[PDB]
């Protein structure tokens, strides 16, 4: 029986009376105005411009006053986020990578101004998910959020109900096997560490080897356990994906093909990379599917706004 | 007539009394013992183990309490930075790279407890350096420090007396051409930068492309011009160099030939990459010659260490 195909949108449609609710409430004491958030655009590529279009009109008709400072030389973009940070009148910034398509994009997602970061660049957010930090101040007033991409797959597991809410917060995922194509700094390691957070068992994948994250070992620090695999080997990838029920995928390049033999029967499969690097025949073998995060994406960023604003007055004294 | 050569040591040589004298007045204050610092080896290299053996013996013959905490498996390490982080008889904390090999050790750069921090691996000193602030608080006390590495390399320009010790603050290096053979988000780019904000002309060199890092050219934000060029061709390369009267060098590779032909006549030339990147017969063109920083990098990671103590004295109260 081939498996169904859930969209991005659909999942985001979850999420966007609650949403709305928080931005009137924020309307009348801020004089009808809604929260302003930025958007840097700073790549010539079709694609991100079609998604900072989306996140544009998304944000619009939810009621956000949504900026699109387009930046023509990459340099610039610098110095457009340092003015921006000290706009009062921008609530949240976000930038739409790759800037510079290396290191420079992981500096720049640092100097974003921390109280405004609504995707959850900023290193602060990166270290909380990792050592399980809840907060941020003593008091436990100000929450600290996460990066909206794995925030979103997470959300997207949520909903496909692969999360058994039924068991206590930290350990919905509990037997459970996921599979992360992926390990970077930005999505693949917090989001493998995130799920394993939660119970599951994480097979992390990279170009070089393979890992396989698991539960917290330490009572010195509240970190996922990492146990290192073999070398990168093709059948050996085989192997993990097999076990694993759940499978994640953002490998840039846009030949990618994860073959379906790897695929377990009855396998969710999630993709964000912004290319389709899953193999179409994939339906029949995963029970369900989820072609690309991006509209989810969106949602998570906005409501994470929504906190962050949220915050900045739960500490205006 | 060939080109004489100068150690990292000699250099190192001029910090030593100025240095003693700052310990001299902790170890008062501080009944008897000086400074802690802590040194986390985590890598099986030969070179990265002499080195830090280099910076224990050194730190040590200057009157630093010296720990040299070597960790087994790389996921443990982080773990135990927190630890050194609270533990307050720690007084300096650095990491010995290449830990992971990638973007992780970028990540674990800003896991150090900032104010701990004394190779300057934290975010904020690179954010600082970029936009020329000299300080970090609003009353101009905490002096922020930078990096070590690019730091030792102008102290060793400094040295070689190619810095106009006759021209005001920030301008010592007017009509000078230099060239950076690297662009790393740790060395490299901020090299270039600290570079030209002294008045020099700088040709960043890329595996992918070259460029030009001049004096700010904007009023909203004090941060160096980029003039973009060509795409990396090794003639191009070659034009760039000859123009440079001043060369330095960082390429990882064990392997790296720069060719003699591209070093102009009275050129001075330093590395600071862990290997031998340079064409021995460099000698006789190069006016003089650095092989390696090490030795000053340590140096300038010691005294930076008594800047962020003298700074956390200062911001007691
Ligand atoms: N949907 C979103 O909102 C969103 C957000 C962030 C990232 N992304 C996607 O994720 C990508 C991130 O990549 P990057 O720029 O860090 O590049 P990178 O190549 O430095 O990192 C890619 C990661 O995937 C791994 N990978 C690459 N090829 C692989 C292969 N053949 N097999 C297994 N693993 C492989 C790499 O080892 C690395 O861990 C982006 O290009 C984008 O397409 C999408
Ligand atoms: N002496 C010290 O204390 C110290 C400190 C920091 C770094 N280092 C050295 O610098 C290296 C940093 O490299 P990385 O780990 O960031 O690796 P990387 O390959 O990601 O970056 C190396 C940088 O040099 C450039 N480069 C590489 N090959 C080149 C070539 N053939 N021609 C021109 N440019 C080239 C790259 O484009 C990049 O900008 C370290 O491996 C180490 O050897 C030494």
């Amino acid at each position: 029986k081939p498996g169904r195909t859930i969209l991005a949108s659909k999942v985001a449609e979850t999420f966007n009376t609650e949403i709305i609710n928080n931005v009137e409430e924020y309307k009348k004491t801020h004089n009808g105005q809604g929260p302003l958030l930025v958007g840097f655009l700073a790549n010539n590529d079709p694609a991100a411009k079609m998604y900072a279009t989306w996140t544009q009109k998304t944000s619009e008709s939810m009621g956000f006053r949504y900026d699109l400072r387009v930046i023509e030389d990459k340099d610039f973009l610098e110095e457009a986020i340092i003015q921006a940070n000290g706009d009062d009148s921008v609530n949240g910034i976000m930038v739409y990578f790759p800037v510079f398509g290396n290191a420079q994009d992981q500096y720049l997602q640092q100097v974003v101004c921390k109280e405004k970061d609504v995707e959850g660049l900023n290193h602060v957010y990166y270290q909380n998910l990792y050592h399980n930090v809840r907060y941020l101040d003593k008091e436990n007033r100000l929450k600290s959020i996460l990066p909206c991409t794995p925030l979103a797959i997470v959300k997207i597991l949520e909903f496909l109900k692969i999360y058994n809410n039924l068991l206590p917060e930290g350990n919905r995922l509990y037997g459970k096997k996921c599979i992360v194509i992926n390990r970077s700094e930005i999505v693949g390691r917090p989001l493998a560490a995130l799920l394993a957070n939660d119970g599951a068992t994480v097979y992390s994948v990279d170009v070089n080897n393979i890992q396989k994250f698991t539960r917290g070992e330490s009572l010195k620090l509240n970190k996922h356990h990492v146990e290192d695999l073999g070398e990168y080997s093709e059948d050996l990838l085989k192997k993990c994906s097999l076990d694993s029920d759940v499978v994640i995928t953002g490998v840039p390049s846009e030949n990618y093909k994860f073959p379906t033999e790897y695929i377990k029967e009855g396998a969710v499969c999630i993709n964000f990379a912004c290319t389709k690097n899953f193999s179409d025949d994939v339906k029949e073998k995963a029970s369900l599917y989820v072609p690309m995060t991006g509209k989810v994406t969106i949602a998570m960023l906005l409501r994470n706004m929504l906190r962050l604003v949220r915050n900045v007055e739960l500490s205006k004294e």
